[PDB]
């Protein structure tokens, strides 16, 4: 397969469907390079478990956490480093109000090369455990020889895009990062990527980040085809934001508009979230304890209620990972019966404005409050006009794009809800014989 999309192993399923997911000591294994050092972007950590997890010959290596903690949680974090004399931190600047440092990636410095991964797990033992998550691997980038001098630079641009990311955090650890990057060959790279950082880009900056980055890929390196009003919009997260009052606030009006781009030349798109109902986390592998990492509170539900006639549920017979709660997060364009899509995303972001941006000062201004990176796949970048979709995840052509849950998906029935995570349940026990009561 050309597309090195995985998904995380899930603990209690049969063999068959982890046979091609990863765990973290595969991704860290020896058998992917001879470690020097390593970054772990992050948002939550459990660094006792993380070292854990490197191999023990590579244990002592430098590490550098990357976090948006402050005040007492950043000395918590400090403090649960404190025992590793290798390992460094780096405090993301959040000088917007509300963000939060949520981008997943690893960057892994080996003997031969380097590695990026850009996932969607926390570096804690439960978000590897019985969830579903999405994975990116990059190829191995060799080293440009020293004295050569090439750009080392992809058709995607991902070499220059990943520099431009990093140089947003204006950080003296990320510069040694930068400057590796600078030194290895990324041409490989048949993805794009898709970044948030913090701040109010107007101008030549508007279409750097969030929507509008996602907007202006796809109007440069998609085709619009006919029929195209047909061609569903999915979006497919863990947590839910502030939308506004209606639709026309921000959902339909900017983000829709963003993700059904294609092509060049200047609505009745359906829109299909999927998002885990009650009856979802209450028989998940988990259990009530799933909705631990679902975060969508009563007091934003109850402003929102007509979101909530668009949610579907959580199904991925497919993958065999229906009881195993997503805490991946993905974007796609399928066709009208779903057989196709004109792309796909993963990313850390959820569905919401910190995330993606909201347009500010009559339109002129894009505001983003976290960071956030993602991957896309377009049928361009692979010499193709679509991508078919895989009929089983785990199945045996290489050009049919593994789309890890269900299609099409299932609307919510009547008696359905969505997880809220504050409020109890207390009519049905879960999967452990327990009520949830926060
Ligand atoms: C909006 N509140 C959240 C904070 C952290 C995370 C995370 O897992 O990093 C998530 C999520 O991804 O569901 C939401």
């Amino acid at each position: 397969n050309p597309f090195q999309f995985y998904l995380t192993r899930v603990s209690g399923v049969k063999p068959k469907y982890n046979s091609g997911a990863l765990h973290i000591k595969d991704i860290l294994s020896p058998l992917f390079g001879t470690l020097v050092s390593s970054a772990q972007f992050n948002y939550c950590f459990d660094v006792d478990w993380l070292v854990k997890q490197y191999p023990p010959e590579f244990r002592k290596k430098p590490i550098l956490l990357v976090h948006g903690d402050k005040r007492e949680a950043k000395a918590h974090l400090h403090a649960q480093a404190k025992p590793y004399e290798n390992i460094s931190l780096c405090q993301a600047k959040l000088d917007i109000a509300f963000g939060t440092h949520h981008t997943k990636m690893m960057l892994l410095l080996y003997e031969e090369g380097l590695r990026v991964v850009i996932h969607t797990s926390n570096l804690i033992h439960a978000d590897w455990h019985q969830k579903t998550q999405g994975i990116w691997l990059s190829p191995l980038y060799p080293r440009i020889a020293d004295g050569t001098h090439k750009s080392g630079e992809s058709p995607t641009h991902f070499k220059a895009d990943l520099i431009s990311y990093l140089m947003a955090y204006n950080a003296p650890s990320l510069k040694e990062w930068i400057d590796v990057i600078h030194k290895h060959d990324l041409s490989e790279t048949n993805v794009y990527l898709i970044g948030s950082t913090p701040g109010r880009f107007q101008g030549s900056q508007k279409d750097n980040w969030g929507h509008f980055r996602l907007k202006k890929l796809l109007k440069d390196h998609a085709s619009s085809m006919p029929n195209a009003e047909s061609w569903p919009v999915v979006g497919q997260f863990s947590s839910v934001g502030s939308l506004g009052a209606d639709e026309s606030k921000w959902l339909c009006s900017e983000f829709k508009e963003s993700m059904l781009t294609l092509g060049k030349e200047s609505s009745s798109v359906p829109l299909y979230l999927i998002y885990p109902s009650v009856e979802n986390v209450r028989t998940s592998l988990e259990g009530y304890p799933a909705g631990g990492s679902l975060p969508y509170s009563i007091q934003t539900a109850e402003k929102q209620n007509w979101l909530h006639s668009y949610f579907h549920k959580w199904s991925a017979e497919t993958s065999g990972r229906s009881n195993a709660m997503p805490h991946i997060k993905t974007y796609m364009r399928p066709s009208p019966d779903f057989s196709k899509i004109a792309w796909f995303l993963v990313t850390s972001a959820n569905l919401s404005k910190a995330a993606w941006g909201a347009l500010e000062k009559n339109g002129t201004q894009l505001m983003i409050r976290s960071y956030e990176l993602g991957v896309l796949f377009l049928p361009s970048a692979f010499g193709l006009d679509s991508f078919k979709v895989k009929q089983k995840f785990f199945a045996g052509p290489m050009a049919t794009f593994p789309v890890p849950y269900d299609l099409p998906p299932e609307l919510y029935g009547s008696k359905d809800r969505p997880w809220i995570w504050n409020i109890p349940y207390v009519k049905a026990p879960d999967t452990h014989g327990n009520m949830w009561v926060p």
